[PDB]
């Protein structure tokens, strides 16, 4: 599991801390949902568990980890190269991810069927396509922990439903992966195991759905 006791850090060598008093356990085989307002330290905490920000005074333990950032980035390469991401190409695995990410029709819509040269930063692509490709790259890798920082921001309602059902609750949950998602919706809270309520860079409530509905 991913354990954190006493989160304390900031985006400066010295200054007022935006991470303060964070203690979270993320057990294996769990869909951990993080929710909060705009500016509650959701992404900051997501990077804190990744080892990206060395905390000042605190302990954090959990290793290679897949991650899909809020802003999608690509490579000046093909789409298959983006999704495989230096991984041995598979027939059933790659096609399963392609179908489970609602990308095959949009990929066939490109001027080249596949192996299309994605432009610099993705000029010949839109935001939804880039975010879908990023989630596909995060899903295709054979790892344990998978962080997804708001992958439903540039997607439709049907696209989000299909992605969470086929990929999250039936493909990530299939292999029993530690999936930590940061989004703000309601169709995902009953599907999760641990809800994390963030406010002003601090965890206000922590526990399960029944442990949250039975508290203030
Ligand atoms: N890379 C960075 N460098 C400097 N400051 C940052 C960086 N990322 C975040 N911050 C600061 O951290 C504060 C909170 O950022 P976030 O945790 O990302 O907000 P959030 O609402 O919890 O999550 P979002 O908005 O869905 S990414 C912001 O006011 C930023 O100024």
């Amino acid at each position: 599991c991913v354990q954190i006791i006493g989160g304390f850090f900031t985006w400066t060598p010295d200054g007022i801390p935006t991470l303060s008093n964070i203690t979270i356990r993320i057990p294996r085989g769990q869909l951990t949902m993080i929710v909060g307002q705009v500016g509650c330290g959701k992404s900051s905490l997501l990077l804190a568990t990744l080892g990206e920000m060395q905390k000042v005074s605190g302990a954090v333990f959990w290793g290679p980890v897949a991650y899909a950032s809020q802003k999608p980035w690509l490579l000046n390469a093909t789409v298959e190269e983006n999704i495989t991401f230096e991984s041995p190409f598979n027939k059933q695995r790659y096609k399963m991810v392609i179908e489970a990410c609602s990308l095959q029709p949009d990929i066939d819509i490109l001027p080249h069927g596949d192996q299309t040269q994605i432009g610099e930063r993705g000029i010949n692509l839109s935001g939804g396509q880039r975010q879908r490709i990023s989630v596909a790259r995060a899903l295709y890798q054979q790892t344990n922990v998978v962080f997804l920082d708001d992958p439903f921001s540039a997607l439709d309602v049907h696209l989000s439903d299909h992605l969470m059902q086929a990929g999250i609750l039936e493909l990530l949950r299939d292999d029993k992966r530690t999936v930590v998602l940061v989004t703000h919706k309601l169709q995902y809270l009953p599907h999760a195991d641990w809800i994390i309520a963030m406010k002003d860079g601090t965890i206000q409530r922590e526990g399960t759905l029944k442990d949250f509905q039975r508290s203030e």
